[PDB]
């Protein structure tokens, strides 16, 4: 079963933001429109019995003094003093996340849907949940940022390793670099993180790549994987450089289960306009081909938002992942359309009104960074007592010639 | 409110070149350990989003030429060594001898920078009334040259972007270096005075701030009489500085009326620094430095306070804990009680041998130069139709 | 309206290269002495409103240093040899041996751009229906090399600001007897641009493409995938066979891409008299020339063209061909019929024209159908993958 | 007496064209502001007895089968063109750069109209100098409109000057354009020196006045045309430094009856062009030191408008040469204040409201030029039995250390 995080009241708090604003509604409507949500499972957001019980969840991570700070924050921009600013300030509630009427309800909305899909995982009442809600990889224990207030992902992530030798596989595909999430778990070796994106000097948030690459500490040392890759990538050589070591992560590491943060500002049409990535299902998406590779492994999956800037676009390609994770999954065909169908969002689809992004490819090596990470790999597997299978690795990288790049 | 920068990442940067060392730590972690923090905001350093913005940000002011080159830089001391043209390329941006390499070098300055720019900011958008960058102040750099141990000019950098939001900024360098950099960035414009007090002998870096019978240049075109400078004879005391420079910032402000005020405060002047030519102190009953600071905080023009030169790293603490504790007083109105006694921390042990607060030191051309900043000013004002009570002016000196 | 690009400066740029010394001036001669001028709309070449405005408009292909080291090339030609550096920097964007500097080799090279773009600009407002620049069409020149005596490729920009007005799409037609590669290239991820060229192919001859690569054809990458087409022809072809070669091609690309704009290089290097003495084409116009017979059949669309030169290194039959078409496009387009005596008229360049002084060039005059159903598959794949109706034995039924 | 070139049609029709619009009627409307009209003699344009009189009047240039052209496209514009109609527009280009409109014969004769009042008041000695700001379209030819010039009445003044009684006329072109129109006129006559300076590059319009050695005149008028293109960028002094010697060489030489200066502004900053960097500062602006130093001579002299497309900033400079013109001529100092002063036109120089152009000035050297240039000074000399007085020039170049340029 494909679940998909949904819900009337989350879908308006999800499109309260002021920095996002109805890229959601977008999202959805557009899945809606071409007929997918008869084949998905709703998986309604988790709601507590208690204001207690809501404090008890969130605090798993986040500090009880932040949590205070971001209700606080809310509350005062639905009616501030000198205190009230330096208050906020030492929790970075300002500048790129500032406050807004619904600050807090929109940040906890992400919480409820994310920790709402473990659980639908967990329980195993889906194979793949869904939420394009969720995917806010840069909060932090007591500190917001890049838009981000609450961790849902490190929430989610929490709830699947806690329940029940349960090990987590953590994929960041966002153009950005994973930061909050690596953080989170720098410590723990059940919770393997691995972030692809864009690092170069002072660009957001500056994590994620030489510093040698710095990888875990304690018992989570060689734990926190980190690709960073140069502007103006495309399809091709996203996934060739990210397939194999998706590939030998899950050979090695054997997680219970995945998680995916998918953000959408990799696009060649995101304003960014670093990565020059596509939704093109044929030439295929980075994309995609990262999502179909994961969904083969069989293993329990949550597939996570994230950036997105090009509201349509990252609405275009949400609903291809939605369409290939249901074909995947359930082994049904999802034909679509390529002309955007009708409905309320069918005018912001335009010039064009199709469904590719509006966009035309055209056109150095990482080989080193695949040497390395599977060196990183091989030493987690020591580390932890796990069988590093060089046989199965090698003829994985083998079937590129590779083979030389995996060590003994 | 009295914004500070400062982040993890921020303080990683500021501490990985070899000249300065660990010295923004000891920096920030006085001020920690005197209790500053919560009664500051922390200013989170500026970052983009994408290479393109952060070169549009940085060549502003410095060539691309020059960027490319020190981030090839960077590259080449991650992986090394450079081959002839390589050695060619650099010389002809002195990224040598005094300004050499290191595995980090563009990170590092570019961090300035990136910490200055939000300051502005802050400052701009109103958030902050003063804000302070320790990690900021490398007036020395050109457009496309390195110099004095500065790669990047996060000054000049952070006084356009504050000309750009009509708009007067004063620069005041209180470094014992002048402030050639800067004062050469603005040479043409009179929106942006600077004022660069100074030790200026033969020999001495960087060789100009002084008479170039020879005369002082101050600046050209519609700049004419906009760059300011007060060369001072080494041995000068906190009295006899302050008593230099303060009938002239006080004439500075009734005149030019500064939208904005940014301040260079550079430690070296300190009696301790192992420059050993100025002897100011962070005595506070009176330091040089904690004069002029409260004199331009009491004229309540938003200001950007930044670090510089400062060898003697535990004094350049004392100096700026002082520097920051004052700024709490006089823009928040609330009473700062420092111990005399530095409290124990991470760095505790730097403070010998007695561990307190003050340093451990033990304490007619003026009026010359007076006389011709009067009348560089009276022509600056003149050249830009400005109002000017020479009935005041004239009764601070 | 029929345009055609002249100038004085413009004449004086075109022949101002040692490769092909005063053609142009024969050219522009010969359609003069007979009289074609008053029926032509003058076009006259582009000019800038500044340095910037200049390089911002060749660097929408070319890069900026290799404008750079073509305006530093012209330089250093104009004052008394190079140094090591500079013949290293030259070498790297392959301005030596086939295209070497001399003193006017960038106020050249840009003529061609600034007369072609203006032929484009002519198109797009509409004040003419079709436009000739003999000065132009110099198709091998890529992004940063020089190729083939082409330094600025002049085709790729006008066709740029083509697509680049207003879905317009482009049918870019090349009769010259080499391969454009450099037009191809430019749009070999675009579906906008249809390219289509038609040429000798053997192997070690320039440049080298539009053919086979069991090896198989390329013919686009991306979302340009099946839009690059190319026809390869042996050695000896004449007037007939070339014509039948390419006329259902032509036809069927038409019908299926609707092109907004036609771009026709038409290089007389194809002539039985060229001293590359590999083609058989003439400029008869009753067999009938394979050129008059291509133009007359694209100028029968009624979609605005820009007609362009290209090689021919036979300068007087250059020029007793290209002041057919000129004529050809003057009746095709105006109804006029047009009266060319068969003999030279007298003007400056008449000796030239010896010895018998007739504006006929001085002449005696399978593999194509598997090459006609391998296009025809991939005007299908094109079709496909481009959303395009059309119909299929509509199309079948030219061949 | 200084003379300015005005009246009430005039005014009208020097603004009734397209790319032109109002410029006319600031520039006039400012100099009125500062009120300097009171000083200057209102020279009245030239009217004709019959239209064979205007005919035989602009015809002494243009050819017959031009103006007919030039007539009837007005014509055209005050009633679509015919097939052929177009096919004669084109062959005039009266197209592109220089397209018909309802009043392009009458605003294109009005200015004849003002130059040649103007040299006529020359000529009778009524003003020792005239101003025509409506005046100066040097791109004209013969048979063809170009540069948006339709009818060269700088030629026509030129011709009227040197037709009147060894009567010698030097022009001077200090427009950002090649003065290629009046240029080419004169080609074959010793008795119009010509020089322009001007920026020349690749692609640049007209794209003569450059490098081709020097063409510089042919049969009797060899040497007699000069040019001095420069490079982007230059600023007052550099430009001042670069044609203030050759200025001062040229009258000593050719020793002319009269001036004609065309003071085309689009050499301002501010000018859209955005090539060189001149202003009209006043305590140096290239243009006023240009100015003041043609007057120091005395001579006869036609001072003409042309380019610039930054309209206040146009009549900003133009107000302070004729300020100059006054002072220089009559000897009365002319205090012009630095705040624009009330008139209907106010509005147009915001935000500033002053006088001054809004800008702020902040190996390259032309030696060879001025060699080369001196060497063409002293073939013409030669060719023309004139005397070349070497020591005086070498003075002149002597006081900038540069007497070892000229040769004997
Ligand atoms: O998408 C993002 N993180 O996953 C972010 C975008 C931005 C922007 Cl556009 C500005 C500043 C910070 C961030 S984080
Ligand atoms: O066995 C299955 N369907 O009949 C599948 C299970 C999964 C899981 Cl658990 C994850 C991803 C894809 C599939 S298909
Ligand atoms: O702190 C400084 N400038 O503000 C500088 C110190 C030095 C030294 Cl110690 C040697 C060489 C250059 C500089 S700049
Ligand atoms: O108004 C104030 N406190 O109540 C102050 C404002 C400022 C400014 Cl804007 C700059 C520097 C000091 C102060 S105190
Ligand atoms: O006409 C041509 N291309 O369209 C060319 C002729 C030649 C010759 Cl003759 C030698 C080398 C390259 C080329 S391209
Ligand atoms: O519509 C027309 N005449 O009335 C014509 C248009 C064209 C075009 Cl667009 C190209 C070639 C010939 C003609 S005739
Ligand atoms: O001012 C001019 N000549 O003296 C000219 C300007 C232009 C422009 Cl902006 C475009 C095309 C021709 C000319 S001539
Ligand atoms: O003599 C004069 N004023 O008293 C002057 C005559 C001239 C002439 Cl003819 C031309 C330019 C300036 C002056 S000043
Ligand atoms: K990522
Ligand atoms: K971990
Ligand atoms: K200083
Ligand atoms: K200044
Ligand atoms: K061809
Ligand atoms: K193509
Ligand atoms: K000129
Ligand atoms: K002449
Ligand atoms: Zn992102
Ligand atoms: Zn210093
Ligand atoms: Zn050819
Ligand atoms: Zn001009």
């Amino acid at each position: 079963s494909v679940g998909i995080v949904y819900g009337d009241q989350y879908r308006q708090l999800c499109c309260s933001s002021p920095k996002f604003g109805d890229r959601y509604a977008l999202v959805m409507d557009l899945i809606n429109a071409y007929k997918l949500i008869p084949e998905l499972s709703r998986v309604p957001p988790l709601q507590w019995d208690s204001p207690s019980r809501m404090y008890e969840a969130v605090t798993a991570f986040h500090s009880t003094e932040y949590v205070d700070a971001l209700k606080k924050l809310q509350m005062l921009h639905c009616e501030l003093t000198a205190d009230d600013e330096l208050l906020m300030d030492s929790f970075s509630l300002n500048y790129d996340c500032p406050g807004f009427p619904s600050v807090f309800d929109y940040s906890l909305a992400a919480v409820q849907g994310s920790l709402a899909a473990a659980s639908a995982l967990i329980c195993r009442h889906c194979e793949v949940v869904i939420n394009w809600g969720g995917g806010w990889h840069h909060a932090k224990r007591s500190e917001a940022s890049g838009f981000c207030y609450l961790n849902d992902i490190v929430l989610a992530i929490h709830r699947l390793v806690s329940s029940t030798q349960t090990r987590v596989l953590y994929v960041d595909l966002d153009l950005h670099h994973g930061d909050g999430v690596e953080e989170a778990f720098w410590y723990s070796p059940r919770v393997v993180t691995f972030s692809v994106h864009h690092a170069s000097p002072g660009f957001f948030p500056g994590t994620g790549t030489w510093n040698i690459f710095l990888n875990g500490a304690g018992r989570g040392r060689f734990s926190a994987f980190n690709l960073p890759l140069e502007e103006g990538i495309n399809d091709l050589d996203w996934s060739n450089a990210i397939g194999p070591i998706l590939d030998s992560l899950n050979i090695v590491i054997q997680p219970s289960y995945v998680v995916v943060q998918c953000g959408a500002d990799c696009l060649a049409t995101d304003p960014h306009r670093i990565f020059r990535l596509t939704n093109f299902y044929p030439s295929l998406s980075g994309y995609l081909y990262a999502i179909k590779k994961i969904l083969s492994w069989k293993v329990p999956t949550l597939i996570l938002g994230g950036g997105g800037y090009n509201f349509p676009d990252t609405a275009r390609l949400w609903t291809r992942v939605t369409a290939l994770t249901i074909e995947e999954v359930k082994g049904k065909k999802m034909t679509i359309s390529p002309e955007i169908p009708e409905h309320s969002y069918f005018s912001r689809y335009g010039p064009d009104f199709e469904l590719d992004i509006d966009y035309f490819p055209h056109e150095d090596s990482i080989q080193k960074h695949h040497r390395r990470i599977l060196e990183q790999l091989r030493n987690y597997a020591d580390l932890n007592k796990l069988i590093y299978d060089y046989d199965q690795v090698y003829q994985l990288y083998n079937l590129t010639g590779m083979g030389s790049l995996v060590p003994r």
